[PDB]
DNA sequence: GCATCATGCG
DNA sequence: GCATGATGCA
């Protein structure tokens, strides 16, 4: 049952192949300037397991590394890359990563080690990672003779399956999406990541002073209100004292007792001035824990940086995450929240932060899919699209569209890139399910080919079993087939909305390749920090503005072609919060 | 660890 | 529609 190999107290040409299944062991979730506790690597010649400390140290291994022209099949290679970064090292030639192979192939299988991706075709001589390194904190690297034999093992998996991976991959027409697309992104995001975004420390600690100010007085008024004091945060505390103690009317419960939701509170604003104070408290609450003392526990105290991990193999329409911090969920909505960008500054004196964002990218894309002409004509118009949405489903004129008619084609329009039902519109609209039934199907009646295309992708899902995106990118939904409504309504509206989150993915993430190529062609000093899904954050000397401005909106515009324009609008300044 | 709440894009 | 993080409670 055991696995032969090598266990190699030194490197030798053997194992300098021109191809190879490799890898470079990071325990630690964390990959930052983490250590990297083994090394394995299978080819032709055999299986070996190399300690860090020796071939890291080693020239002739280094330059193998490094070497664009020797390939190396690996699993999640930009964690690896990330880590040797931060050792000095370059990592080239990954031709195959198995991780991002086994995303593509299947985003709700989960995958997250190479046991799991194995088990996909049936290949099962490979531990879990969980098993041999165990979970929580009780997580250690074993004994060398059982972290040896683990690490050969996924090596051997590797190895063994990238051929099945690469030709199911054709078959499904993704080769190209993993080759072209997510292999070389990954190596762009670890560049990214690596360079992390420097935190102006002070500033957060300043406005955590002054937010821990208007926390003590919106704390203490609610006392006030409440004739007692209680644990605001806690649903259960705070549910007795609005529903019991003040009599305020229940519009809605919860599955464990009432429903504070900020849906609810709306509502029960007018009857008590304690409601609007809990609400302001949840806001300020907020951004201290999460934005003001949880950013500061991830920033470097040496750099101040923070280096965020995007997570390329985790959502089910292609899009990244974000974590260690989250930088996809920075405020900007409210004034006090968006302060916290004030925070992200330049890593260098005399740069700039640059953030460029498409406009309506997902009803751009509805427009190209559904072949719609009142909604492609709109966008080739470049009108306001809410305020064009209005006009067609109330019958007005643009000049009697009120401000109250643009708000609710604005909830229209959010909803229908999912196909949102009429009880999910009522509830956005506070309204009745007739009424919202009613604006939705004046919009299909205004956009007869959006509607088309809303029944024959359901369809479609139902025949072939999944949906596609631009780049072909797949997601399956077997739930289309359930005779329980809900679970079956659930799977219909992400197969309505999956082809158009998913192909804004698809094409931001080609246009950040695109980018990368352009920089480097120019050889400008400006480069990535951020992505959020349908906006790009770089930062660069002052003196490249006038040049990004120019070069930015342009690739981004041009990542695809599509029926109707890409638009791309773009800011910078002295701070993400002034690149505004 | 599940539930509820907040934040982002839409 | 798609995410992450902090909190409470058990
Ligand atoms: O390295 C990122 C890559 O690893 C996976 C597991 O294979 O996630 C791990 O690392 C993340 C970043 O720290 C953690 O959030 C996650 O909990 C941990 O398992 C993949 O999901 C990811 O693509
Ligand atoms: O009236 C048909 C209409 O209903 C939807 C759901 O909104 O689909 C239902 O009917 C289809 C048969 O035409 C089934 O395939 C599907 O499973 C069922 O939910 C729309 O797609 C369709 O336009
Ligand atoms: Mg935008």
């Amino acid at each position: 049952a055991k696995m032969a190999f090598t266990l190699a107290d030194r490197v030798t040409e053997e194992m300098l192949a021109d191809k190879a299944a490799l890898v470079v062991e990071v325990v630690e979730e964390n990959y930052h300037d983490a250590p990297i506790v083994g090394i394995a690597v299978v080819n032709e010649h055999g299986r070996f397991f190399l300690r860090p400390e020796t071939a890291l140290a080693d020239p002739q291994f280094v330059a193998w590394l490094g070497d664009e022209t020797k390939k190396k099949s690996m699993f999640d290679s930009k964690r690896a890359a990330v880590a040797l970064k931060w050792k000095g090292i370059e990592l080239c030639g990954v031709s195959f990563d198995l991780l991002l192979a086994a995303y593509l192939l299947d985003p709700a299988q989960g995958v997250d080690d190479v046991a799991a991706a194995a088990k996909m075709k049936q290949y099962e001589a490979v531990r879990p990672d969980e098993a041999v390194y165990g979970k929580g904190a009780k997580r250690a690297v074993p004994d060398e003779p059982v972290l040896a034999e683990h690490l050969v093992r996924k090596a051997a998996a590797i190895w063994e399956l990238e051929r099945p991976f690469l030709d199911e991959l054709r078959r499904n027409e993704q080769d190209r999406l993993l080759v072209e697309l997510e292999q070389p992104l990954s190596s762009i995001l670890a560049e990214m990541e690596f360079a992390g975004v420097k935190v102006d420390t002070k500033r957060l600690e300043q406005m955590g002073k002054e937010l821990a100010e208007q926390l003590g007085t919106v704390e203490q008024r609610i006392y006030e209100l409440a004739g007692q004091e209680f644990n605001i945060n806690s649903p259960k505390q705070l549910g007795v004292i609005l529903f019991e103690k003040l009599q305020l009317p229940v519009l809605k419960k919860t599955k464990t007792g009432y429903s504070t939701s900020a849906d609810v509170l709306e509502k029960l604003a007018p009857y008590h001035e304690i409601v609007e104070n809990i609400l302001h408290y949840r806001q300020l609450g907020k951004l201290q824990s999460t934005y003001i003392e949880g950013l500061l526990k991830v920033v470097r105290p040496d750099t101040k940086k923070v280096h965020t991990i995007f997570n390329q193999a985790l959502t089910q329409t292609g899009r990244l995450s974000s974590t260690e911090p989250n930088l996809q969920n920075i405020p900007i909505r409210l004034e006090e929240g968006r302060k916290i960008r004030q925070a992200f500054v330049p890593s260098e004196s005399d740069w700039l932060i640059f953030a460029a964002d498409y406009s309506q990218i997902e009803l751009r894309v509805l427009a190209h899919i559904a072949e719609d002409d009142n909604l492609m004509e709109a966008f080739r118009r470049d009108l306001d699209i809410h305020t064009k949405t209005a006009m067609d489903i109330f019958q007005v004129s643009e000049d009697e569209v009120t401000p109250n008619m643009r708000r609710q084609a604005k909830a229209v329009n959010f909803g229908i890139v999912y196909g949102i039902s009429d009880y999910g519109l009522a509830q956005n609209l506070n309204i009745s399910r007739k009424e919202a039934a009613e604006f939705i199907e004046r919009y299909f009646e205004s956009f007869p080919g959006v509607k088309r295309y809303m029944e024959n992708i359901v369809q479609e899902a139902k025949q072939k079993g999944y949906v596609t995106t631009l780049l072909h990118r797949r997601r399956y939904l077997p739930d289309i087939t359930s005779r329980n409504f809900n679970v079956r309504s659930f799977a219909e509206r992400m197969a309505m909305n999956t082809p158009i989150q998913g192909s804004a993915a698809d094409i931001i993430k080609k246009a950040m390749i695109d980018l990368n190529a352009r920089l480097k062609e120019e050889r400008l000093q400006a480069h990535l920090l951020l992505q959020v899904h349908d906006e790009l954050i770089l930062e660069a000397p002052k003196e490249e503005m006038e040049r990004l401005c120019r070069l930015v909106p342009e690739v981004m515009e041009q990542a695809v072609t599509l029926r109707v324009p890409l638009k791309v609008d773009y800011h910078y300044g002295s701070t993400w919060y002034d690149a505004k």
